[PDB]
DNA sequence: CTGACTCTCTTAA
DNA sequence: GGTAGCCAA
DNA sequence: TTGGCTACCTTAA
DNA sequence: GAGAGTCAG
């Protein structure tokens, strides 16, 4: 049964999967702030990343910078992100370890997938949701605090 | 599906599961050397460990020494170890990341279960298989090298 | 504006 | 993610 | 001899 | 496990 196989992935994602939304300051972007969603799984054994990549028909594999002979399975473009999300909604309910992260991650991805960040308030909202997301993880951090980012969005608006 | 749930576990085990066989020098044991098999999964989210434990009907949960507020799901007694192994043999075929570790782990666990370590040569073989196991691991280590352990067994045999 | 490659930072395995 | 010490059972 | 709680060591997430 | 820079597209 491949249901078992899909249980393998979801189980694998709960253990070593990663839902992240970076904030990149780009002057030519609306609001002067960009949100960049990135789902990924790191692994020494390139093999498993290959299966998953093949069973989901999305994402790419690479060498993890700074850690030679280690690989990262990544899926970040909007199109593949939707498929990824489509996939997880199916079992989201049994998601134990990372249910919240995903839910918050989906909310942001979809939000961008619906151009919510195309207006000031919309952008501020997603940015806030990104910081909430960080609060959910142990290994995450932020270069600048929320108010700082928000004050940059306001500066841009005055333009 | 209970099958999907079984895939969640196997996937979880491949990512963050642990198959270990410690060597402990105990002067009153046969060969002066003991091999101690331990399967375990560490996790901050105690919840997920509770499920797995409740689903495998075996193992225990504890806080992880040195890492307050982090938990470890451990299954090490011979009885539970067999059930654990019985479980994994089922899907052992699809195991990608840790297939070898398990196979080598099982060989040792079983070997002790059948008292193979009760005769010198038998004990020596399992000890060797343990070092092979460490070779398969990235985060493992040995306090003493193999020849040293083997020379302790020989010393004890003279007595 | 988004894609994606390069690089950086943290700790739970 | 993996080892090893100890002492009771 | 094995159980299992305590303490220690490493890096792949 | 997770965040940010840069520049081509
Ligand atoms: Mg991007
Ligand atoms: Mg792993
Ligand atoms: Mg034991
Ligand atoms: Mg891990």
């Amino acid at each position: 049964e491949e249901d078992f196989k899909e249980g393998y992935i979801l189980g694998f994602i709960e253990a070593e999967g990663s839902f992240s939304v970076s904030i990149k300051f780009q002057r030519d972007v609306f609001g002067g702030v960009r949100l960049d969603p990135v789902f990924s799984i790191t692994q020494k054994n390139r093999e498993v990343l290959e299966a998953i990549k093949e069973h989901l028909g999305i994402g790419r594999i690479m060498e993890k910078a700074g850690q030679p002979n280690t690989y990262v399975y990544v899926v970040d473009n909007f199109n593949e992100l939707v498929k990824l999300i489509n996939f997880l909604n199916k079992y989201a309910d049994f998601m134990i370890v990372k249910k919240r992260q995903f839910l918050m991650f989906r909310e942001i991805a979809n939000g961008l997938v619906n151009g919510e960040h195309l207006h000031i308030n919309g952008l501020k909202r997603l940015v806030k949701l990104a910081y909430e997301l960080t609060k959910e993880s142990e290994k995450g951090y932020r270069k600048y605090d929320l108010n700082h980012v928000l004050s940059i969005i306001d500066k841009w608006d005055l333009g």
